[PDB]
């Protein structure tokens, strides 16, 4: 008979001021209008005129929760120990800002880590505090404008910054970084989870939902090998999940 299913539906959602849409097609119409890099008009532009001002500290990139921090670094620490045949040499810390994720986590794994990050007193910053650390390259550049050499990574970290891609530079993005790996390399995806998504009109980004990124993986052509929700995270915050891709 009829009957609940345990597909490509349009994905609604809204923005903080308000606004709905009815899919995401209609929201890229909305929001990707001139030159993206514009800082008072582009998508991109106005999320990096925002971080221009914030503060080059962990109360900064943690938007002041700073407490968020341990529990964070040991709940990655546990999943990427868990990847089977996960490779330890080099690493790459994607939307890095001070490099908190490298001083506290990849340091600790891997050979080398490199930054990628388009802030540049953020990046200048994180130079400081990496200062004497198993540490390669500092790219001054964003995600979607970055050129990664095939074969090279073990780990590719993506938390708390892939926000601020459009889905078409997400998609781009994360193949590009499938390319970048070695064989016993993954993706570290973390992100704030929500199905309908929500645009941030403050720092002009957006959370979208497991379905939809499951739907950008697979456009991509990236593979979900592992996936855990982050463990005692603060209930009032957005879900953070974790995702190895190959
Ligand atoms: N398009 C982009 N590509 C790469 N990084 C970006 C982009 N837009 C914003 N960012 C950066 O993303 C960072 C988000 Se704050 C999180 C920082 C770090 N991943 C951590 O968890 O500690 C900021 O440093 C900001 O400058």
């Amino acid at each position: 008979g009829p009957g609940s299913m345990p597909r490509n539906l349009p994905i609604s959602g809204r923005d903080t001021n308000g606004k709905t849409y009815r899919s995401t097609d209609e929201m890229w119409k909305a929001e990707l209008t001139g030159d993206l890099y514009d800082p008072e008009k582009g998508w991109y532009g106005k999320a990096l005129e925002y971080w221009r001002t914030v503060p080059a500290t962990v109360s900064g990139v943690l938007g002041g929760m700073d407490h968020v921090h341990d529990v964070d670094i040991e709940g990655s620490r546990n999943f990427i120990a868990s990847l089977p045949g996960h490779g330890t040499s080099r690493a790459l810390d994607c939307g890095a800002g001070i490099g908190r994720i490298t001083k506290n986590l990849l340091t600790k794994l891997y050979a080398t880590t490199d930054l990628l990050e388009p802030v540049k007193h953020m990046l200048e910053e994180a130079k400081r505090e990496l200062a004497g650390m198993p540490v390669g390259k500092f790219i001054l550049a964003s995600m979607e404008t970055a050129t990664l050499p095939p074969n090279t990574y073990d780990l590719i970290v993506i938390q708390w910054t892939a926000i601020y891609l459009t889905d078409a530079d997400f998609v781009k993005f994360f193949k590009h970084c499938q390319q970048a790996l070695t064989p016993n390399g993954y993706i570290f995806f973390k992100e704030n989870c929500s199905d309908r998504f929500l645009v941030d009109k403050e720092d002009s980004s957006l959370t979208r939902s497991d379905i939809h990124y499951k739907r950008l993986f697979n456009e991509s052509g990236v593979r979900v090998v592992k996936e855990a929700f982050q463990e005692e995270w603060p209930t009032d915050l957005f879900p953070l999940k974790m995702y190895a891709l190959k």
